[PDB]
């Protein structure tokens, strides 16, 4: 399993790690060391927001969004050889990260943005589908299923149609369940604890669930207190085979990552359920 | 459902525990401190050790064992609900850590000494059953052949099943790939319905994996206590509590929303 982009390629083989490099408020600069300070620690992909997407949060105009970003995604394809994501729902924000050297549009959106959808497209890059009950700014305030598990699969299904209708070519795409994205405690650990299920669709999985709620509520700790539990819900992801796991804490999972390489290289059919 | 009981009290294992390393080297006072910070930090079972019981470290006489034993099992005994695990492989050591309140006998041995498999029995406590010898044609086959031994050695000895503890010692004679392939087939040894206890905390099996000291392996340690616990491990022994109870937290909201309660 393998993805393409920028003339590279990225082996799926393995898990890989994603140091997260948040652009919402020199910003270049600390950036960029922040970016090589994940790269020596091991992270294979880079990615970069400009839009906070968490509960409540106002919508960012296009403007400030591509600045805040394609400087930090052009800095970094310049100086380094790992890959990047963009974490982005605008279309001109795909167009412009693209012509600048990145990898992977990362839309928790799944491109629902008018023009997204054709924009990612004539990328021609990978691009990631996340599940998210409504939108930012409410996903949070009552989410509510009967089947979470299947309301997440019916999901992926329909937005791999919608991709595939628009011309992007299913081998392109990675399918994330979207942790936090409208979902309480109980919906979040049903969903990975059932992760595993999402292999059907032959998909790379991506999953972030570093220093999130599902953590925090569980424990009853701030967000500076969540590394044991990320480290716990980054293993029990990997053992059931994700290929990418989304970090605050890059040096940290990458250890935690070769032990589980080493559990799943012992093992006789590669994975858990 | 699965239970030990030990000194009018018992252990549900229904979800894994945390046992901590206890460190026995005034000396009585630290240990107990050091007891105390391990319970605070949600080990439900402190194992009274560490490096004076390690492999290599220097043998000491019958009546040193007990001067440096005894008094740590009684101390945290009165003072604590939690379970005590005594490290030693002595049959005196084990007689009078069960009359002091020890709960669980964690021979790295198997109660091999002379005397101990009998001053074991006597206790009526649980006993943790370990594997130790590296080579192997199938090492999960050797390991699993062991424990059928020494589950028929001890209930020969008048030890019923339901007080065994199964461990299949990681890093006592095994090399790295030996020591992954138990831990990638650890669920498999559940059909023996016996409680499995792991160690990995800081060993070999991670510093070797990841090129790091002693004191920089808590991530990875961390790894290979989730992989054990979401194969139905219920006992895990570790030196860093916290960060491990908080783990262990993880896993059980996982397992607890799961259908099939662990993983293969
Ligand atoms: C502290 N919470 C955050 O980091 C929220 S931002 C964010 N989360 C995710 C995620 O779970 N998956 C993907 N693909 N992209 C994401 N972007
Ligand atoms: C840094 N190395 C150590 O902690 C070696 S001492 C030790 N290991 C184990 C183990 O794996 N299982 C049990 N039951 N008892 C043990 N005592």
């Amino acid at each position: 399993m393998k993805l393409f982009a920028q003339g590279t390629s990225l082996d799926l083989s393995h898990p890989h790690v994603m140091g997260i490099l948040n652009v919402t408020p020199n910003s270049l600069i600390d950036a960029v060391k922040h970016a090589n300070l994940m790269i020596n620690a091991g992270a294979t992909i880079i990615d970069v927001g400009g839009e906070s997407t968490r509960p409540g949060a106002a919508e960012v105009s296009v403007e400030e969004e591509l600045q805040r970003v394609i400087p930090v995604v052009e800095a970094i394809a310049q100086r380094f050889e790992v890959w990047i994501s963009v974490d982005t729902s605008k279309p001109e924000v795909i167009r412009e990260s693209a012509k600048v050297g990145a990898h992977i549009i990362n839309d928790i959106r799944s491109l629902s943005e008018p023009g997204a959808l054709e924009a990612a497209a004539e990328t021609g890059l990978p691009v990631c589908l996340m599940h998210m009950q409504g939108n930012p700014k409410t996903m949070q305030e009552a989410p509510k299923y009967d089947d979470v598990f299947a309301e997440v699969n019916r999901y992926f299904i329909e937005q791999i149609a919608r991709c595939e209708q628009a011309g992007i070519a299913k081998e392109k795409l990675l399918l994330d369940p979207g942790f936090g994205f409208g979902k309480n405690l109980s919906h979040n650990y049903s969903l990975l604890a059932r992760l595993a299920e999402f292999h059907h669709f032959n998909l790379p999985l991506l999953v972030g669930m570093s220093r999130k709620s599902m953590i925090g509520q569980l424990l009853n700790v701030g967000p500076s207190e969540r590394l044991s539990g990320s480290l716990a819900c980054a293993v029990i992801a990997a053992m059931q085979g994700a290929h990418i796991i989304r970090v605050h804490d890059v040096k940290e999972t990458v250890e935690a990552m070769r032990v589980v390489e080493a559990t799943l290289s012992a093992k006789e059919n590669k994975r858990y359920e």
